């Protein structure tokens, strides 16, 4: 149940595919909560590829439904990332996650 809320500008055609390593200025946000993660702090904009199940399921589905330069807004359901378990100390069980995601990539 990933729902994409794209802020318009970009190109709308460079969609990510398999075997493509991409670069994202993400930002973690907790619904009814504060931030927990930001690529903008360390300023190393998180090079990662698509399909090797590295990232969570909600961020993986939202990455393929964006394009180059676009700025979407994720709303991650609990069942796709951690809502059964919860990452200990950082993510409580049954949490709904918010992400500001911009795709400024290669490949």
């Amino acid at each position: 149940g990933v729902e994409i809320e794209t802020i318009s500008p970009g190109d709308g055609r460079t969609f990510p595919k398999k075997g493509q390593t991409c670069v994202v200025h993400y930002t973690g946000m907790l619904q009814n909560g504060k931030k927990f993660d930001s690529s903008r702090d360390r300023n190393k904009p998180f090079k990662f590829r698509i399909g090797k199940q590295e990232v969570i399921k909600g961020f993986e589905e939202g990455a393929a439904q964006m394009s180059l330069g676009q700025r979407a807004k994720l709303t991650c359901t609990p069942d796709v990332a951690y809502g059964a378990t919860g990452h200990p100390g950082v993510i409580p069980p049954n949490a709904t996650l918010i992400f500001d995601v911009e795709l400024l990539n290669l490949e």
